């Protein structure tokens, strides 16, 4: 698979080795880090997380990407797509950051690359995440973008995403992924 990941201001591309000091700095960043996992702040060990991660890459089980800004080739965030599983087909994603230099609405784009990324690149059939409570914000963009709680625990919210709203917004959000080919005008 090789992924081609565009919206209007942002880009992805597959995580290399180099990657280690963005991602851990990024991770490391007390504003951003509140509802993630704790993770290395050393970028030998985080390289060590990525070379096993590219195995996992390299057998088709795991994708992770660098969230770019398009106006100058600059890194602004992470984005995963984990955890496959299957009847129905499903996928996880996740480890999902922007830092301050992110474009106004990268969050919306990189969400719907994610969701083309995995159900037409990747012939899934159904998205798993959780997100903490207490990251209102995050609970409230993804209710938005038409997910579904299944469930909860002590620390969680349990959603799914199903194909069919991701094609159902394609029309909708087709705004946030590209230009348009033809615009709305009233009399
Ligand atoms: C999670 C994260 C990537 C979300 O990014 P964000 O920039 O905070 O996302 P926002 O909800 O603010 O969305 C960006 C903009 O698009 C708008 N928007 C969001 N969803 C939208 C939708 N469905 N339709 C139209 N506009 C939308 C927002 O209102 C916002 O514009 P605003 O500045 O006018 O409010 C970011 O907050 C982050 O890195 N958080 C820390 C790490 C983390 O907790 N990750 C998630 C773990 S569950
Ligand atoms: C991605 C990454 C992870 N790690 C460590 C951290 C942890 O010890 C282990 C497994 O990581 P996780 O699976 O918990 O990855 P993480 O990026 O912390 O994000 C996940 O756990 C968080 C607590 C959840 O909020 C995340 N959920 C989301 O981001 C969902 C999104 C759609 O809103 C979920 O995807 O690996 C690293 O050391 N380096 C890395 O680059
Ligand atoms: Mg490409």
């Amino acid at each position: 698979v090789n992924f081609n990941l565009k919206a209007n201001t942002t880009y992805l591309r597959l995580v290399e080795e180099n990657d280690a000091e963005f991602i851990c700095t990024l991770r490391n960043n007390d504003k951003l880090n509140t509802y993630i996992s704790k993770s290395t702040g050393d970028i030998k060990s985080q390289a060590e997380w990525i070379r096993n991660y590219k195995n996992r890459e390299n057998n088709g089980e795991e994708y992770y990407f660098i969230i770019f800004r398009s106006d100058d080739q600059s890194p602004i965030g992470t984005v995963r797509l984990y955890d496959f599983h299957e009847n129905p087909k499903s996928f996880c994603w996740g480890s999902w950051i922007l830092n301050e230099h992110k474009t106004k609405y990268a969050a919306v784009e990189s969400a719907l690359l994610v969701y083309e990324a995995g159900f037409s690149t990747l012939g899934f059939e159904q998205s798993h995440f959780e997100v903490m409570k207490g990251n209102d914000k995050v609970h409230s963009f993804h209710l938005k973008m038409g997910a579904q709680k299944i469930s909860e625990d002590d620390e969680n919210i349990y959603y799914i995403f199903p194909k069919s709203k991701y094609k159902e917004n394609k029309i909708q959000y087709a705004r946030f992924l590209g230009k348009l080919e033809h615009h709305h005008h009233h009399h």
